[PDB]
């Protein structure tokens, strides 16, 4: 064995195979290499007959492992062997392990690959490293899937239906797969992931120039590897997360930095990345944005109201579209009858063309003067207002539809034909916004703006155009928000609509939501519930009880999203949000989410602590449970210590009225 | 133009293409052939270079159409042409169109196919027939996906969040796909499907011997056919459902019977199929089952209670398993404190071996005399009782695991290696049940039994073993239930746990739950909610408010499924179900669901009529809505007319207690 050594870590590298264990010396925990096949890496490539296989690079014909410096090991995997015995001559992989001399940090990097006459695709490296042993380690995998989840490495008590779906998923394909970085679907929103047990934690931060995928395996024994062979898996149930380097696409540095934290968990992991988020320039705090624009202070304690009039999907849709007098009346009722002190009114359906032509203010709905009357009223309440804007759609039912604004690829093929809301080439979108946004700001006296779709993901293609649009919007110094967002857009916006959870998502039945993104960025970006899954809808992510309680735990604002005809049905939830979530949201708005803990064995009772001096304890399940000190938290209940010393206690109640 | 005609239908067969249209002469409606490509059928097959190809069989070299009887037309499609212009020489498809001489019924049958040197896979025939024009036809597709759904052929008002997901789904791949018959996952539970508008309805009933798949297309314009080419779809948005004949697997008669109903909708389709269901022998009424066993009358008004002790997943799991004294105390509380008059108590965790060895009664939990004490108490209340039973699992964590009880496929490979709950070959399962089920019945004095997993689906492979098991369980004249069920199993059981909805399923954001299965079978099988998605859990299918109201509309019973530690949290929902659902369930238990209607434009207000004389109106949305005569139904409210004329009204309310 080769040993790299500093004060905190022992790195033990097998010179025959290239596998390495990591001894974290403060706690004595040893992270093993691949417990299944002793594979340092898993390479996917075509063979001589062109079919693609995955090989264990530790079975390569030649393996060179050598220490070059006191802290650097070079590894070369030369001529891998296929399962039949055929050799991929001319194929090689070079990697490096680099131990930091002072900190508990190990950089792992794929530095070179060579294809021969073969084609290389995926490299899992390190392969199945830093695993937890299911039901031996008590801990979790930590995954920034949108707002974030953890995946416990052991079976625990929970509701009988959830228990069945949980355990069953760890024995089928629901517990294995891959996730992509920086999208608004199923993927990750921060470039890191980790595992921890009762002794120590390890996380890995992907290099800023790279875009691997992340393979996950949640308590699965690898039966998926053997189902096509029709034999039973001989492996142990483990938890692992692996980087998937896309050798056929990766232009960046294929480097991941591992950080080892004794006695840490997902909270410690988030704070480690938070330092890295600042160095990368993503972190622009809400206090800095408030210095630049005092109207940012209209956000703390505001309910986000989406009034959906069938637009952008349809112009003047019968039964859905609102008149500007109706908009005015809804705003007035929210203030005068419902006594909402602070609100963000987002009117979806104010223009008579389809997006991306966000003009003119629709005459059929009342015209500019009546929209201005509604906006004037909201401004007199101190509310923020914005119309719906988007500069990326190109809709089939728009009479102005044109492919002139769409992007084509090298073959001349239209891109995004199957994604109507994101069809305009971003290099056009500042110019599309320039057509009317300034006329609308000037005429209505706007103090805020929401822009949708364009900033929901962060992909390389078109990012220059999107940055241009972002700079142009931010140059107005309005309180501005955007749909979903990503960390890269944090410097340009004050709030994100979303950054919570999809309803149907990989891992939903074998993970618990954790406020991983807000553990990093709550000080820098305010977020609200997503409009497709608002706090007034009952979905896989809960009803109003669960969603209101989680809002306070996680530090996001209320979203009430509705068609106008629904308004009277919203009053009770508007009032409950006004009385419970809004004061807490107002107090914690600018502060750091310092810690989050799960207090019950079924993870339903949680405690969050904010640097404003606020503590939120909530119980997302139906039975009351006791925590430390004998204090009992009711089902769908809360115990909130406010900065002013008041202790808000109570719970949600469902009652049956039988006339 | 070749014409088949009777008094009600005119069948117009084009003799160049083989496409046909059906004029329904009462209403004047013309059901069109494939509006996109004018394809009579879509054949998937390998080419000369072995690549999979989908061809329009109406472009074959030779097409022969001829009247071979007065009401029979024979069609033959010879030598299909690939997209590159090469000919699949020696491939032929023969079909027959047979018009009933009297009724509005048209048989369509694939009679012969010959592959030559190619390999045939799938045949949609008829292809894209009986379609609806999106936003012109105002009707729906009717799909018996589990309990059943309808998919409106137009956009309509609904909550803003649901509206965005709905409309967006009609433009991406969520609105196209295929479903399979008779599984417990995403599939169909009855072998029929259909479309209707304001003028008439058509449904196709699949031959009892065949097993096609069902292709759906819900208001999609076919962009999925063009994304890889990078061009915009030139086709119109439509709704269609096609049979997919699996030519490489199908050994049955590939026939579908189309029935035409002027002025009909999904209710009429279900009643038509009800006749065919009685003809096939699936239909055995609950009244006949009650005459054979009077204990069936312990089911009306009963709440189904599943006490989940971490079994069958684990034996004696800490924090989850219940002792038999604790079971006794739960039964005592449900009766004495919660005043539940009728109940089916189902205890998951009474044996000390893993299924499929359902014995002995666990000593660790207290032993036979303590389980007997608990079961005797429930019997003294009039409750039904069953332990958890399953004869199909083969678990990795069972010390008795063996592959000797598993099935192997034609290659000798183990089957269901990735499906642990259904690994035992059905032909072994009766012998496994024989090992203890009779002793448990005799010792405990049982009146009831539930058997799980084995009858959740109906597959051709293993049906003799399953039927052998069902005949064995049915021999004891117990009130017996099974998990999920299928129409084929209705003769052998009194109740199904399930036959409702998956949480995450294709078409969930573009369909509405409709009681299709119960419109057929409510008189012949009682169903209750699914244990994975019980009425006490908040899921994609709703909260307790939504699920209780839908229960009364659809005619199913309440399911409360809980770990023992949750029990105090169940009490409010048990009491609401006791007071609201149980009386209605009791009165409607034996009757026919005569009709179901959607009364609001957003499909949230619904009305169901039972032949008991009971009318259930309910509002599954948050805002009060008015129906005919100005009657207003509150949000999450109900209006019920009982058999004795009395009127029940009320609603659920969520409120916030703050100390
Ligand atoms: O299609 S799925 O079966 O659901 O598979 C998904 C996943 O694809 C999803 O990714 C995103 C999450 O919802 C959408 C699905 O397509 C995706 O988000 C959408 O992306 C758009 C940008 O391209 C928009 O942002 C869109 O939301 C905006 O556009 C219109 C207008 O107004 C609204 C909206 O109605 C506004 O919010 C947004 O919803 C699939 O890729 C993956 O394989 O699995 C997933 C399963 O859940
Ligand atoms: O895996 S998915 O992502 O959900 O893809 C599904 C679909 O796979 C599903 O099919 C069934 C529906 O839930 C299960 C998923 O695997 C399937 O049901 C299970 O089938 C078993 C019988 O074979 C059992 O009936 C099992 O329920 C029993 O087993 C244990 C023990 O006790 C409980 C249970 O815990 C009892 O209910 C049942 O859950 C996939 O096949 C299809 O292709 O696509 C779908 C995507 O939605
Ligand atoms: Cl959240
Ligand atoms: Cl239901
Ligand atoms: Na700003
Ligand atoms: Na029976």
């Amino acid at each position: 064995p080769i040993v790299l050594e500093n004060g905190k870590l022992n790195i033990n590298i097998d010179s025959k195979t290239g596998c390495f264990s990591v001894t974290e010396k403060t706690s004595g925990h040893v992270w093993k290499s691949d417990p299944w096949e002793n594979a340092a890496g898993l390479l996917t490539l075509t063979d001589s007959k062109g079919k693609k296989q995955t090989v264990n690079i530790s079975k390569s014909k030649k393996i060179e492992v050598s220490k070059t410096a006191k802290n650097t090991v070079s590894l070369k995997f030369i001529d891998p062997v296929f399962e039949d015995g055929s050799v991929a001559k001319g194929v090689s992989i070079a990697t490096e392990l680099r131990l930091d001399p002072n900190n508990a940090q190990l950089d792992v990097e794929v530095t070179e690959h060579r294809s021969g006459n073969f084609t290389l695709y995926d490299l899992r490296y390190p392969a199945r490293a830093f695993s937890l042993k299911t039901d031996e380690d008590k801990g979790a995998a930590v995954i920034p899937q949108k707002q974030g989840v953890i995946c416990p490495s052991y079976i625990f008590p929970m509701n009988g239906g959830r228990f069945c779906k949980w355990d069953d998923a760890t024995y089928n394909n629901k517990s294995q797969g891959s996730l992509e970085l920086f999208n608004n679907g199923t993927g990750l929103t921060m470039p890191w992931w980790g595992t921890y047990n009762e002794k120590s934690a390890v996380m890995g931060i992907v290099d800023v120039s790279a875009r691997p995928h992340m393979q996950y395996n949640i308590n699965n024994n690898g039966q998926y590897l053997f189902n096509a062979k029709g034999v039973m898996s001989p492996y142990q149930r483990i938890v692992f997360l692996d980087p998937i380097w896309k050798l056929d696409q990766e232009k960046g540095k294929m480097r991941i930095s591992y950080h080892f934290i004794p006695g840490g968990d997902y909270v410690d992991m988030a704070k480690v990345y938070q330092k890295e988020a600042k160095a990368r320039g993503h972190f622009v705090s809400l206090q800095e944005k408030l210095k630049r624009n005092p109207n940012v202070n209209k956000l703390p304690g505001a309910i986000y109201f989406g009034i959906y009039g069938g637009y952008p999907h349809y112009v003047n849709m019968p039964g859905m579209a609102f008149t500007f007098d109706e908009l005015k009346n809804i705003i007035k009722t929210i203030h005068d009858d419902l006594r909402v002190d602070k609100a963000f009114v987002h009117a979806w359906g104010t223009f008579s063309n389809f997006v991306p032509h966000n003009y003119p203010i629709s005459e059929a709905l009342g015209g500019p003067e009546k929209l201005k009357a509604a906006v004037d009223l909201a401004k007199s309440y101190g509310y923020l207002y914005s119309s719906y804007h988007a500069y990326s759609p190109m809709l089939e039912n728009d009479p102005n539809f044109t492919t002139d604004l769409m992007q084509r690829d090298a073959e001349g093929k239209l891109m995004n034909t199957g994604s109507r809301w994101a069809r305009v080439d971003p290099k056009f979108q500042k110019g599309l916004a320039q057509k009317n946004i300034e006329k609308e700001i000037s005429y209505l006296g706007l103090e805020a703006d929401i822009t949708n779709i364009t900033f929901a993901a962060y992909r390389e293609n078109g990012k220059e155009g999107r940055i241009e649009l972002a700079k142009y919007i931010d140059s107005f110094n309005l309180v501005n928000g955007t749909e979903h967002g990503q960390e890269q857009w944090i410097p340009y916006f004050d709030m994100f609509e979303g950054m919570t959870y999809l309803e149907d998502r990989p891992l939903s039945v074998i993970s618990h939501p954790a406020p991983l993104f807000n553990l990093v960025y709550h000080e820098a970006i305010a977020n609200f519930g997503k409009i497709q899954d608002p706090d007034n809808e009952v979905t896989a992510n809960g009803d109003f009880r669960i969603k209101a309680l989680r809002s306070m735990l996680f530090g996001r604002g209320t979203t009430i999203f509705f068609a106008p005809y629904e308004f009277e049905g919203m009053r009770p939830m508007i009032e409950m949000a006004r009385d419970l979530v809004s004061p807490v949201h107002k107090e914690t708005f600018y502060s750091e989410l310092k810690s989050h803990e799960y207090l019950s064995a079924d993870y339903k009772v949680q405690r969050s602590r904010f640097s404003s001096g606020t503590e939120v304890i909530a119980n997302l399940g139906p039975v009351a449970q006791k925590i430390e000190g004998g204090i009992s938290i009711p089902g769908y209940g809360y115990r909130i210590q406010m900065k002013d010393g008041s202790l808000k206690t109570g719970h949600f109640q469902v009652s049956l009225h039988m006339d």
